């Protein structure tokens, strides 16, 4: 529970090393000592609001560590007053606005709340075994997963991955929590890089969520974004938007093989307009998608007319030379 992040992480790593060398588990090693944690896991004698931010993060990380062990060293029970207080503080920290935290004196001087929010989210995701909590925890995890902050988004994805290891989540819950984002992406201008990153995280965690019609909508949006990229190039983040959208396809299991032809056509059109082959950032995600349907790609490229057309032949040769193109 040390406030010093280096010493805390080295102690946790040291306990894991000791468990690996001895062959015992971390819980067995920590079990006779755990008396020394009784005041800290969960924090009893002080409210976290009174404690400095570094101490708060250290206590939350220590709680996450003790609760994440395979046999839990401490099991939180919401019937215990201190445990409910700690859980409520974690929920408030995850849910509250940045301005509501800033007015609190302990946070008032942090350069960024984001490390505190990540530590709180990790401490909340560790409570996957309490059946009463799950709805609020899932709501907080989805709020973090939908955060415009990149670091908070990645932390939300990781915490959701950690939470799903010990708790189920229903498809209805996913659809209800993701409905605000899915409704907004009807127009192509709404597809910022953050939105596509959030969709990527959702499809990584929950592959079932997205179906064929979503892939068609993403294809239409990608066509419009590639047209915008070409217009911008002719006039002189859209390239990253395009690349992320293409990368989204190979992570959706419901993406049909029929997408290969329009995807190749739009990438070829954009590259020909921009006159780029080596510097094209569309090849890396496209080859990931093509390797998922290698027979369709080979049959499309190995057509006589397509092998005569020098541009398509060049694109085929470039794909076949790639490291990931073993299926092709």
């Amino acid at each position: 529970t040390s406030p010093n992040s280096t010493v805390r992480k080295q102690a946790m790593h040291s306990l894991q090393v000791l468990a690996q060398v001895t062959g015992k588990s971390v819980t067995v090693i920590m079990e006779p000592h755990k008396e020394v944690l009784q005041d800290m896991v969960p924090p009893k004698k002080h409210l976290l609001r009174h404690q400095p931010a570094n101490a708060q993060i250290g206590l939350m990380e220590g709680n996450t560590f003790c609760t994440t062990l395979q046999p839990r060293l401490f099991t939180m029970d919401l019937n215990v007053v201190e445990h409910k207080v700690f859980y409520t503080e974690l929920l408030n920290l995850c849910e509250a606005e940045d301005s509501a935290l800033t007015k609190l004196p302990c946070y008032k001087s942090l350069p960024s709340l984001v490390p505190l929010r990540i530590a709180a989210l990790n401490a909340l995701a560790a409570c996957n075994y309490l059946p009463q909590s799950r709805e609020k925890i899932i709501a907080a995890l989805f709020k973090a997963l939908n955060s415009t902050n990149s670091e908070l988004q990645e932390a939300g994805e990781a915490c959701m991955r950690k939470f799903l290891e010990g708790a189920t989540i229903e498809v209805d819950q996913i659809h209800t929590h993701m409905r605000p984002l899915l409704m907004m992406l009807g127009d192509y201008r709404s597809l910022t890089l953050n939105v596509v990153n959030r969709l990527t995280s959702v499809t990584r965690l929950f592959p079932n969520s997205f179906n064929d019609k979503f892939c068609d909508q993403m294809m239409q949006h990608l066509r419009k974004w590639m047209e915008v990229v070409v217009i911008t190039h002719k006039g002189g983040n859209e390239m990253k938007i395009c690349s992320a959208i293409i990368n989204l396809f190979h992570l959706i299991p419901a993406a049909p093989q029929t997408l290969v032809k329009p995807l190749l056509e739009v990438v070829m059109k954009t590259e020909r307009a921009m006159l780029i082959e080596a510097g094209s950032p569309f090849r890396e995600p496209l080859i990931k998608f093509l390797t998922r349907h290698p027979s369709q790609t080979v049959e499309l490229f190995m057509m006589e007319a397509t092998l005569n057309d020098p541009q398509w032949s060049r694109m085929f040769m470039s794909f076949l030379k790639h490291k990931d193109a073993r299926p092709l």
